[PDB]
């Protein structure tokens, strides 16, 4: 539906964090993504879900996606997840919340994740 | 490493929401997840991402997957992610927190979003 | 310091949610709430704390507050939490994440807390 | 009703952080926080609110509080807030999710807040 090939392509939000996603039919989304900011540098692996029946109500369609922080140039030793939805239209916008759990002692746990929000719109 | 075959089984909390994984040797989770509770039925395709080469210092295994909640059977219009690690050992624990975005109108949008946090552990 | 003046006064953000706040020389937000979405009708008690001795360079001021929305006209038997930063100047901003807890029996109580962000503005 | 006395006491989660609170007919929380990890030192104030009609039908009580990082003797330029539920009976629990605040530059705004959660339990 509009919605495969509406999140398929290049986003990038006000940072210049941006990734390359292809959506599926079979719900998939497998692409690569860069950060701008944080312990990361070239690519890292994308891979995540999302609803490709939506509901046709003016609804936005619920996805998410998963980075470990480990590429072949650094390991942060972290991973981030996206929660939240893509809103189609000629701007089309994903936006999400984000959890970004670094691996620590159990000791250190309580300080072991951040959260925050992003809105990427869509590059092509 | 280790994180490999320790992530790589079978994982439940203790309401009996459950899940089956494999951790490959390239950093992907690929499996089933199955919820006892909200609108879910049956299982559903889990994906996701491990730190396939975690520090040796004794902290745990960054991770993180992502259940749509669409199977045969029916469909929630909604997707969770759960970001966390797993902590090793002979009773293993994979310590989460994690967001549930269901599908909605732009005016609706504030309460589109549950966070909440679970530990699992394998079965 | 100019956070005190400068955190009183009355915020809103797009929506058209709004507040008027009053940052004690000791800490204390003190005020009340105006939700234009949700179960909330009319101006609900705001009370949190805010970090009046910021840091000097450049960076934002911590600061929290809660709402139990029940007043004399509605009880929607929840909270919220805002967490965030006020960044100063002519154009000031109170940028927040935030977490809204509604009561639930023990079965239910994965679905009890939405999350989300918001920014204001002082009006 | 059974909620206000049932917050008002002192609690402490698995850590070793606690605080003493009272729970007023008014809806107010009012207290103080002394966390056991973190750049924190002796006790901080906390305030907050709470629904003091809570449903009778077997569901918690809504609540929330924050403390600001500064007293005395340390200041950390970052607040917390704890949004969460009383849970009430013998052996009675405040279950919670928080967020932490730093201030930081706009540039790190991304990496300003911790999220985790907390359960504690009441000494008396
Ligand atoms: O520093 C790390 O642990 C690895 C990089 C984290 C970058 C984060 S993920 C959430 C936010 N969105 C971005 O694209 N970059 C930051
Ligand atoms: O109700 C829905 O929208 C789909 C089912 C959601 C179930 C959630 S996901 C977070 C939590 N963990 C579980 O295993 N189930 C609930
Ligand atoms: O529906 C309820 O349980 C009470 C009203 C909640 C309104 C929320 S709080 C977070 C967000 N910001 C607002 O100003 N309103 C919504
Ligand atoms: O380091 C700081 O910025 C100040 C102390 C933060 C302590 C946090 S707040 C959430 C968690 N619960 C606790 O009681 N302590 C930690």
């Amino acid at each position: 539906g509009p919605a495969e090939a509406g999140i398929t392509g290049t986003w990038s939000d006000q940072l210049g964090d941006t990734f390359i996603v292809t959506a599926g039919a079979d719900g998939a989304l497998t692409g690569t993504y860069e950060s701008a900011v944080g312990n990361a540098e070239s690519r890292y692996v994308l891979t995540g879900r999302y609803d490709s029946a939506p509901a046709t109500d003016g609804s936005g369609t619920a996805l998410g996606w998963t980075v470990a922080w480990k590429n072949n140039s650094k390991n942060a030793h972290s991973a981030t997840t996206w929660s939240g939805q893509y809103v189609g239209g000629a701007d089309a916008k994903i936006n999400t919340q984000w959890l970004l759990t670094s691996g620590t002692t159990n000791a250190n746990a309580w300080k072991s994740t951040l959260v925050g929000h992003d809105t990427f719109t869509k590059v092509k």
